[PDB]
């Protein structure tokens, strides 16, 4: 169609040319909201009741393009038919000018300006202002029952896990079966159930939306393109079967539970570690074991098993250096997902 120019993803990394807004219709009757640069709308041929209200992200970072072509290809695909639609979905690529930089972000990390908390005037500053918008403009006349926001990402660094997935701990009902079922059939490898509030995008929609929201981390940091979409395959497939609303075709596998066991905010200067950057995300340690010291106060792993993730080294006095981790098991209570 003439929606676009060459690709959602491209026509949206280019700077020069601006792309304007266009709503168009499709031969299969998929309607197409195109918003602003790198925000395209789309709206199930029948609009029913038990529809939903998904928010597929990505680009919230610059490094992390995995996301991006498995996101440009499912447009192409819907628009040509190839990849049928059911759900009321808004593909966001916030922040194009970062993954064109080729940089993890200009100014600060934007996956950390959602919050209601004020913030210093920053590039990515102005761009989470934005979005809130767009939240607050697509949540409109919706139901909680059927709001799912689902923000993709990948790897800053290796991981025993090749992409897990993050869920926010919200005041509300956000661990569903049915969230937890999409986990599953894309054979994401580990889920870290968040222990505290945040201000990531996905934590956002929680919050203030009572959304099945998540950050999945899938592969690495490759360049555009390395990213090997074979590993993310299942992913790839698992998104298409809950656009489509249809037949969950492959076999899906159970994932480790886990749980934030608490952060590791940084206060002080004479901050190390007990390893390099050859550290692998979920790395447990035994009860006897320091990852580290702190100059005043050390560091070891409470648990047999304390799995450590984030290690960041850029991590400042007021930041968070990594994350604990424990191996939890989990069940259901109507549908919601619980531990222990």
């Amino acid at each position: 169609k003439s929606l676009f120019r060459q690709s959602f993803l491209f026509d949206s990394l280019d700077l020069d040319h601006p792309m304007v807004a266009q709503t168009v219709r499709t031969e299969q009757g998929v309607t197409l909201k195109l918003h602003q640069r790198g925000v395209l709308e789309v709206i199930p041929a029948q609009t029913d009741a038990a529809t939903k209200n998904m928010v597929i992200s990505c680009g919230i970072h610059g490094d992390e393009t995995a996301p991006m072509e498995l996101l440009d290809k499912w447009i192409d695909d819907i628009v040509s038919g190839f990849q049928p639609v059911a759900e009321r979905c808004l593909f966001i690529m916030a922040h194009p000018q970062a993954t064109v930089r080729h940089v993890r972000f200009i100014e600060q990390n934007l996956n950390r300006l959602f919050d209601d908390k004020p913030h210093t005037p920053s590039t990515e500053l102005a761009i989470a202002d934005n979005l809130k918008v767009l939240l607050r403009q697509f949540f409109a006349n919706t139901d909680e029952h059927s709001r799912w926001h689902l923000d993709l990402h990948c790897a800053i660094r290796g991981s025993k896990h090749y992409s897990f997935a993050v869920s926010p701990k919200a005041r509300h009902p956000v661990r569903s079966r049915s969230l937890m079922q999409f986990i599953e059939q894309a054979h994401i490898e580990a889920v870290m159930l968040s222990n505290a509030p945040s201000s990531t995008f996905s934590w956002y929609s929680a919050e203030h939306y009572a959304a099945q929201a998540l950050t999945l981390e899938l592969g690495q940091v490759a360049r555009l393109g390395e990213n090997l979409l074979d590993r993310l395959l299942a992913f790839d497939l698992a998104m298409r079967d809950l656009i489509s609303r249809h037949k969950p075709e492959h076999l899906p596998r159970k994932s480790v539970m886990y749980r934030v066991s608490r952060t590791i905010v940084r206060l002080h200067d004479d901050f190390d570690f007990r390893f390099s950057d050859d550290v692998e995300n979920f790395t447990a340690f035994m009860h006897g074991e320091v990852f580290g010291h702190d100059g005043d106060k050390p560091l070891m792993a409470k648990n047999e098993g304390e799995a450590i993730v984030f290690p960041n080294r850029k991590v400042a006095i007021g930041q968070r250096a990594a994350l604990m981790v424990c191996k939890v098991n989990t069940r259901y209570e109507d549908d919601q997902l619980v531990y222990d």
